[PDB]
């Protein structure tokens, strides 16, 4: 049998994801926010610590991705592209400024198995952003001063965020944007018995994104809010305060990961 | 009992759509194909003959579409952003060459009702289609030469067009009005072959635009499936395929013959 | 051309829905609650009163339907099964009492072309019911005494109804759950300009149903709460208080409607 | 951090399964099918050797789940509901017959991941199959002799299963439905430079259900196929005749699993 996830086959096509490499392409609607420290520092795995500069700072990102491997497979994007909403934490790793995802949501099964393999802990949602439009016109805002976008996050059926940014000027260093690296868990449990708090793999892992690409970077103000669902604990980090709205180009591709800590 | 289409309401708002002005920008992957003229023609309402010229000829279309009205819904892209697959079929009325919209997909409830208004014949449908970055790198094509776009149509879990286009060339000067058919039945007895609404229209666009198009070569295929007929419209051939960006509002609407 | 709801086609097969007869088989939870009756009022066409004995009572129905017509097309589940959550409104026409539909929400395209042929204003959203199982076990609630059933309804990623039962005994008179005939609204508006406000079909309507069957009823108790949302006015009819919880299954065709004012 | 799946969470709640034990209750609609021996050897894993007797028999299930764990799960359908298709292949493993699980389809995030953690290599799908009313009438089947069923899965948009069943008499043995094991593969790569053949977890695993439980279970004929698709093998399977069709409510818990094979 043959293919990188489940299901193994004999062709290695059915699998959801095929090896690396993997690439992105996306546009970015991005929010800072601001919650309570503790609040934030709750939701923080054992090796990381609070940031000393900017505890509870995050960043809230809905983006509209499209993937491809080694053969085109964007020109099937009835399975290429999704839809993702997360946040980042501020926190550190060993003194160095870092971005731990908590909580995030796709709407593509393939995106859910390759983010799983990543660390990301990815679930089903239904995500969307205002998209900007080059004809122009009453249909779409402009991408540049004045021009605003919506985005919202809904899972299980219940909204869990809802945003606005109104865009004001270029961004100076837009390479910057990426400058913190994202902070993820790989973790898969065991189902015999007496191992289910015993999990298979359970490891802090960084983010490595090859030949990472910035453009049409835009920053302005912003709104946000997490509103409280069902089955979801985004909402226990407040919205005390919202800092800058952010939109930008976004492309990398994955053929790496590196293993901070293995908790086994 | 505020509103305009269903559901009227106290305050106007839960109604599916809005009183128009409807406002679209959109990013069209389309190809020109050939079908049997028997079948084009089998597809016509009473109203609209054969095209003496150019009998069989049609254009498929997938379109991403953003819609918004008089204050900035389209900041709600949950409701407001949808994707269409459509085809036309040329045809005449009264000797003006037209093009007739038989089949029309969508995956959004309130653009199904807009279409209905306006005649589009919409059901619910998954569309998608290749989407192109500018940042670019190996997750995008480059729009333009070499640049492929693939793009899919499905409806009830069925697929039922699949196509692909590479682009060539740009068009410099970038031409059929759509004709649909506004049709709603009656459910008393005796009155189901008796339409309350049975009337060809024209469909009327304000403030049309279209920009960075580009055509090429291109491949379709409409599969067959339960409980459609689109394969019925087999792609004997293709002609270009094309790419580009289109922007109108709806305002209007103009009636040609009321059938009931 | 061939067929009845567009798209008409040359063998009418495309079309949503074909002619009637229409058949449906479903099982509903349902829940009687009480809200303003100002509020109950405001939702009200001209034509129909005010109930002058239980103004603001009004029934929430959750409903697993399956249609089918001539031709076994209950054999294509993924067509002919859908899920739907509506409310009615105690009301008076001519000193009859009569259910008032103001809001009705389908998962399903063809049932909302049929929805929108009879009068009831129906919108895409998400239906769920707990289902009871005969085999039983812990996955299952029991059909009887005790039981437990939550449902729920959200429109556009938006939560808007979430209620739960608890059977008590079967219901005393299982005909009489449909004592109250069902008073819809067919309204087609027109696009020609100038004509916004001149629509096209415009005419109040009583839902005949066929051979109209209660198998299996329970009542008991409920709890039921509708959520605001953007683009809904659902929550505009609060529920101040409860009536009775049911649970039952229902049948019906239908061939015919009544026309009881045409205003347009 | 609290949970048992991903994502972690101060609460243990915004996980997507949480710990067993995992209640189960559906019906199922089944069909006996027999394909190519050798087309089925194809996908067996290590471990697993061809069936002496019945090499190329498979099961074909499509099934309405209801799932729920310590506190009443199945109040929130949302969640809890999710309908499944999978197919399994008659195999041995030293000697013994077992049912081999290459392919199967849900339409739950929580579901999928489930299987994952079971081993069952489960994808996004949408499935459908026909039900059964008590109260009756042109709207449903009868749950016995003559009723027709018919059930079907796509998978991102495409077909790739149809059936359709009629019913004859009851099982003579019902509990004899479920006498073969399942054989699952647990399988979770390493995104690690140099390690993507290196998966962290690869290990075949014996599904093991408590309390196991089949009821109203009728036995008749069936037709089946399976159609090819996109990034799908389930067609190489070909459906060269089919069996018998089945009709039963199944139940069972998970709280274990069995390793068989460490292959990592
Ligand atoms: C699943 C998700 C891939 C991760 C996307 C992502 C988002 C944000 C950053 N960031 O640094 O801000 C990095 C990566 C998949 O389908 O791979
Ligand atoms: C429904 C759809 C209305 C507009 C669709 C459309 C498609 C193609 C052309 N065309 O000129 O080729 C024009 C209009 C809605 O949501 O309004
Ligand atoms: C659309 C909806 C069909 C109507 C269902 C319905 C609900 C409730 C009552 N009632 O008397 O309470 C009656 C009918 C369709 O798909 O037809
Ligand atoms: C994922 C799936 C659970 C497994 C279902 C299943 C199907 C068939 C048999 N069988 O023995 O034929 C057993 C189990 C989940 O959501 O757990
Ligand atoms: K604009
Ligand atoms: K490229
Ligand atoms: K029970
Ligand atoms: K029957």
């Amino acid at each position: 049998m043959k293919g990188y996830t489940v299901p193994l086959s004999p062709r290695g096509i059915a699998n959801l994801a095929p090896a690396p490499p993997w690439h992105y392409a996306g546009t970015v609607v991005g929010v800072e926010f601001f919650t309570d420290p503790a609040a934030a520092a709750a939701t923080l795995p054992e090796g990381l610590t609070p940031d000393p500069d900017s505890a509870g700072r995050g960043v809230a990102m809905f983006i509209d991705w499209q993937y491809s491997s080694t053969g085109l497979e964007y020109l099937d994007p009835a399975r290429s592209q999704y839809r993702e909403f997360l946040i980042t934490l501020d926190a550190h790793c060993n003194g160095a400024p870092v971005a731990w995802c908590p909580y995030i949501y796709v709407d593509n099964d393939a995106a859910m198995a390759r983010g799983w393999v990543q660390g990301f802990p990815k679930k089903l949602g239904a995500v969307h952003q205002t998209r900007a439009y080059s004809v122009g016109g009453p249909g779409t805002p402009v991408l540049g001063p004045g021009g605003q976008f919506g985005a919202t996050a809904s899972s299980a059926g219940q909204r869990i965020a809802e945003a606005k940014i109104t865009l004001e000027q270029p961004v100076p260093d837009p390479a910057a944007l990426m400058s913190r690296p994202v902070i993820n868990l790989r973790h898969f449990p065991r189902l015999a018995a007496g191992q289910h708090d015993q999990p298979a793999v359970h490891e802090l892992v960084m983010s490595v994104l090859d030949d990472t690409a910035v453009s049409d970077a835009w920053v302005g103000t912003a709104d946000l809010a997490f509103l409280p669902a069902h089955g979801e604990e985004l909402a226990d980090l407040p919205v005390r305060r919202t800092g800058k709205g952010f939109h930008f180009d976004l492309a990398f591709t994955v053929t790496d990961l590196m293993t901070l800590a293995d908790h086994s």
